[PDB]
């Protein structure tokens, strides 16, 4: 067993083919005394699963010892599914329906895809019947003018009906009906700064006669007041924090103003040590002449923008789906508010309305990027995180593929297995791990308005962001690189021109089935573990004060459950699976073990310090609508993959083309006139 594996199989091919082929001439056939380039002894997936086994092990052992000095596989054995309804939150139970119901689907297409998606794949002899090869499970040995893609395409439209059932069940499951009656209260903008609260109140009455409002609440520019009252309320604290530290021991303390200035332990320019109470109050003394001055500075500029109130429901939604292109009529019809002596210098035309969320929440201070100001700030932040972020996987793909650059030498000796399959996988993930975090902060810096649609639009963003970098980025990427290599190594001006028959994801299509390992093993490890958790803790106990001042660490070290950055890579990890599923079926046994494997860690990881969710069912209506769009996905790419490999002549083309046709026209009834 462990003899056959790299001893005698290396030298197996280095002695067969020797061209002469009839009438065949399959691509890949030979080559100088050797074979091709781009064959790999089973992608080297044995290896890395070893050493990922080995780590996983060695990782329990060391959760294990940070667990006695803070197996239990008894815990697990034990936990049932009721104790999380009789102790834990609401919200949990959901969860756990959705984790079943996601894992239940899962296990019913591998089970029904294992056994008969194999042979058809198998049946095949493009690739030269390799006996230890990768790719012969996959769509690369598949006959181009042949009638089996009849069946892939009724399978794979058969997910279509499977999900809708599976995500229907679970909606009626969860059971959830619609309660959202906020409504007194219509958010208008376009607000000309001229017209005053007497303006526009003259002007309600005289188009509405039949409502009543006896209070206008104006937006100004208190944006910056605050902003200023943050700065002061940190200075207050970190002010009685250090008046509380001088009445407990009695000695002055010095501080460092600059960023980063704990380090400075030397007379070095720069980093001089200054009073801690003179200087807090020489801030907060800045600080009260700013409030000072902006409370004046208040009322000389406006930001356009009011919030009007009311106390009634029927007449507050009748006035407020009037006179704006979604909440009239469809298609953009003539809209009809009623006139009066007040709208061509208040713009009724150009005024816009949308639903206000509840006020006590409303982020005063991040009101005075709006206009055009909002969308400039959205095209020179997302693009330049774009632009980062085809930095970032320029090189990991780079390095993934540094051995594929020279067309010449088909000896394949230079070649290291352990390197080139382990290291690039895990500079992606910790990447991939450390993109919530960037896109935390570009959140902040845009500063959204609505809290109840901020943590919608957070998943939203990082759901969009995780796709285009691992989905449809790193596969476009590595499909032209494999396009670039055939261009110069493979039929390009000897005899004929580009054979794009044979073409495919270089390395046998195993990058992502080895990222797949990786957030399955190590990855999994690695979240149990809490690698930047821990640092962040210790970094935390490090800096300080005094000695024993373990009070204040304890109350914050537990933190809350992120729903949001969660539910996306979740999220992402199906639809991967799920648009290559058709694509290198022996990830399907791979993501069900690592389904497993998160659905036992979950478990466990939440009954000992996990907090109690105090999270809406919003967050679950859109994890059940995200979920829905994993087939179309998975059509798109089926449909790039037949495009990309057969031409438009053959009929199975056009009727792919309808399917699509026909899905995609299907996608937006549930927005336009959806809720």
């Amino acid at each position: 067993f462990l003899e056959l594996w790299q001893s005698k199989a290396v030298s197996i091919r280095e002695q067969l083919g020797l061209g002469d082929r009839p009438n065949d001439s399959y691509c890949y056939n030979s080559a100088k005394n050797s074979t091709v380039l781009q064959g790999v002894t089973f992608g080297g997936i044995p290896t890395v699963l070893l050493i990922d086994v080995s780590c996983f092990l060695f990782l329990i052992l060391v959760f294990s010892i940070i667990r006695r000095r803070f197996p239990w596989l008894t815990a697990i054995f034990r936990l049932h599914d009721d104790q999380i309804l009789e102790w834990c939150g609401e919200d949990a139970i959901h969860y756990l329906s959705f984790q079943r119901h996601i894992i239940f689907l899962l296990v019913v297409v591998s089970f029904l895809s294992l056994c008969v998606i194999l042979p058809v794949n198998l049946s095949g002899d493009l690739l030269d019947k390799d006996p230890y090869s990768f790719g012969r499970t996959t769509i690369a040995n598949l006959q181009t003018d042949n009638d089996l893609l009849w069946l892939h395409t009724i399978f794979a439209v058969i997910y279509l009906f499977l999900t809708v059932g599976f995500m229907r069940h679970h909606t009626q499951s969860i059971k959830y009906k619609e309660e959202n009656l906020v409504r007194r209260t219509l958010f208008i903008t376009g607000l000309p700064r001229d017209a005053r609260k007497e303006t526009v109140e003259s002007h309600f009455r005289d188009a509405y006669p039949t409502c009543e409002v006896v209070d206008v609440q104006l937006c100004y520019n208190v944006a910056k007041l605050i902003y200023l009252c943050k700065e002061k309320k940190k200075t207050e604290k970190s002010l009685t924090y250090y008046t509380n530290l001088q009445v407990k021991t009695g000695q002055r303390t010095l501080i460092n103003p600059k960023p980063c200035g704990q380090f400075c332990c030397c007379e070095v320019l720069g980093c001089e040590w200054e009073d801690a109470i003179s200087y807090y109050t020489r801030m907060k003394d800045r600080l009260l002449e700013r409030i000072t001055e902006e409370e004046r500075h208040v009322q000389d500029q406006p930001l356009g923008m009011a919030f009007v109130t009311f106390q009634e429901k029927s007449m507050a939604t009748y006035i407020l789906k009037d006179f704006n292109a979604c909440k009239c009529q469809s298609l953009q019809c003539k809209g009809e508010p009623q006139p009066s002596s007040h709208s061509r210098e208040l713009y009724t035309s150009k005024w816009t309305v949308t639903f206000a969320a509840d006020p006590e929440d409303i982020c005063w201070k991040n009101l005075s990027i709006q206009g055009l100001r909002w969308w400039l700030q959205w095209l020179g932040i997302n693009f330049t995180l774009f632009l980062g972020l085809f930095f970032l996987t320029t090189p990991s793909i780079i390095l993934s593929t540094m051995d594929k650059f020279n067309v010449t030498k088909p000896i394949h000796a230079l070649n290291n297995p352990i390197i080139s399959q382990f290291f690039p996988t895990l500079l992606l993930w910790s990447f991939s791990a450390l993109l919530p975090s960037i896109v935390y902060y570009s959140t902040l810096l845009e500063s959204h308005w609505t809290k109840s649609g901020e943590n919608q639009i957070m998943m939203t963003k990082v759901y969009i962001f995780l796709i285009f970098m691992v989905l449809i980025l790193p596969s476009l990427g590595l499909t032209s690189l494999d396009f670039f290599f055939r261009w110069l190594f493979d039929k390009t001006s000897s005899e004929a021109s580009i054979r794009l028959e044979c073409v495919f994801l270089p390395d046998q299509g195993a990058f992502f089935v080895n990222y797949v390992i990786a957030s399955a093993f190590i990855g999994n490890g690695m979240e149990l573990l809490r690698l930047p958790g821990l640092i962040l803790y210790t970094f935390r106990m490090i800096m300080a004060k005094t000695a024993a001042d373990r009070r204040n660490v304890k109350q914050n070290q537990a933190f809350q459950y992120e729903f949001g950055a969660m539910y996306a890579w979740m999220l992402c990890v199906f639809t991967v699976i799920v648009a290559y599923s058709i694509t290198c079926p022996i990830i399907a046994p791979f993501g069900l073990i690592y389904i497993l494997l998160k659905h036992m860690v979950d478990r466990h990881n939440l009954y000992f310090v996990y907090l109690p969710a105090k999270l809406e069912k919003g967050i679950h209506f859109a994890a059940v609508n995200q979920a829905l769009a994993a087939p179309i996905l998975c059509l798109f790419w089926l449909y790039f993959f037949s495009f990309l490999r057969l031409g438009m002549k053959a009929p199975a083309t056009l009727f792919t083309f309808l399917v699509l046709l026909l899905t995609i026209l299907v996608c937006l009834a549930h927005t336009c006139f959806g809720c």
